[PDB]
């Protein structure tokens, strides 16, 4: 495990949707560095995420995934990002291992 990298991951937010499809988030990941790279996930694959996480830190706090099943979420492209930007945020900040674990940095740095 090496610590204090440069193309380790620092923050990742959403920016809208993708011009390819509206089911996909656009997402901008700034790396350690400061250099910035895009992707794009689905609510599936954010779902399929946190689902590897649990079951790979089963001895760590992690973040709540959204509640989905909420209203707002359904009717709201603004409460959707809202809540990947907190889940984002949360789930890039829980510990070293997790944040260099090889599900993350593939979520995050694949197209």
């Amino acid at each position: 495990n090496l610590y204090f990298q440069s193309m380790s991951i620092e923050r990742a937010t959403i920016l809208g949707f993708s011009k390819k499809s509206s089911n996909l988030y656009l997402i901008q990941v700034t790396h350690s560095n400061n250099e910035t790279s895009l992707t794009e996930k689905s609510f599936e694959q954010f779902s399929k995420l946190h689902s590897q996480l649990q079951k790979q830190f089963a001895s760590l706090t992690l973040p709540e995934f959204p509640h989905w099943w909420h209203l707002p979420f359904t009717n709201s492209d603004h409460r959707r990002f809202r809540d990947l930007n907190h889940y984002m945020e949360q789930i890039l900040n829980v510990s070293h291992e997790v944040t260099n674990s090889d599900c993350v940095l593939s979520f995050f740095l694949s197209e």
